[PDB]
């Protein structure tokens, strides 16, 4: 009952490690030799474009699941691909100019948002369906 | 069904995640750090390094909230999780007035996580016996 | 059962904490003060190295449930094990010098691109069952 959950967890986990490729490919092309962090403008934007997914991964994936669960599967799973896309846009928007990252962040961020909002939703329909209601 | 309330507790801890965010974003503004910059300003830089924080650590307290919420009991580490939710609002507020203002914040957040660790370690521990041979000391 | 998945994600989640200790110990030892994040070699790699085990951390857990859950629990659970030995190769390497993380590095990514795939599998294979 969670196949579609999983699927997708699996793709966002790729998008990340093909990020985390990049940033590599970029320490040899503009010769960021670690434990550099700076050094290339190139460089500084593709590193914290990938900088910025990790930090919200964890929120995206605990707020993927929680709506998943607890409001409806296949809603959060197709809200989850959105996710995806947006974090597309958002990295090699990025990567490319700081200026054209915000379509890419601003979409991520609208699904974040809404995940979450379906997860509290889903969440307390089923608090009340523990102590009465099941709203239908 | 057994874990609604490790749920109401991570999808706060996701917004306290995501409500840093936004407050280090504001100090772009205020403090004028544009993209890709993460340095320019004592105030900016102590507001950054705070929710830098709160994110390296952020998986390591869901993982030890769910082991200990559901290998241990659901209700003592969704108390704990929200105490480590505060623990992060003084870590990050202390942190983004002055560096030395945040061990209050920290030392909290890490003695919950700390602890979940290990209720989480005995429930995965007592259950491992009970899977294999008998653990449970329920004498009076 | 997850009782093996359960009992990995607590020890990969102590070597993280173990880590980041180690990380605060350099800021006594090479007096990097808060917010610094360089002005020592010697801190700035072992800063790094835990930086990048955070930004992977996630990524591991996702893949070695998925491969728990949709593949095999025991097969997915000893590859966790052989991560976390990786992860100490890496780690250590690392802090030493910056070239001698790649054997940590290089281990750590296979496994978790192989979980990746043992996930893979398992998910598509559980899709044709429904
Ligand atoms: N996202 C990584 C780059 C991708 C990665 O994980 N790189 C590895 C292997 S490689 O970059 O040497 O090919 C690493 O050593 N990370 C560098 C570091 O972060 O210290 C980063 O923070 O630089
Ligand atoms: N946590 C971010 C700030 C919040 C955030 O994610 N901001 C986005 C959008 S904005 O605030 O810059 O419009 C970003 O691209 N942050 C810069 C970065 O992470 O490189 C940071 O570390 O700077
Ligand atoms: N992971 C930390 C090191 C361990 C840690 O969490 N340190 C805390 C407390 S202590 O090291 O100062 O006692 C901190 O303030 N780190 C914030 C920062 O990273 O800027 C780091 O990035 O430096």
């Amino acid at each position: 009952n969670s196949i579609l959950l999983a699927a997708v967890s699996i793709l966002s986990a790729c998008q990340q490690s093909y990020f985390a490729l990049q940033v590599g490919k970029a320490r040899l092309k503009y010769k960021v030799t670690p434990p550099a962090v700076t050094g290339s403008p190139e460089f500084e934007r593709v590193f914290r474009a990938q900088q910025n997914c990790v930090e919200f991964y964890p929120i995206f994936i605990i707020t993927l699941w929680m709506a998943g669960w607890y409001f409806n599967q296949v809603f959060a799973t197709c809200l989850g691909l959105v996710y995806i896309y947006g974090r597309h846009l958002y990295f090699w928007g990025y990567s490319e100019a700081a200026k054209k990252r915000i379509t890419g962040f601003r979409l991520s961020l609208g699904i974040l948002a809404l995940l979450t909002l379906l997860g509290a939703l889903g969440i307390a329909n089923s608090f009340l369906d523990e102590y009465l209601d099941l709203n239908i």
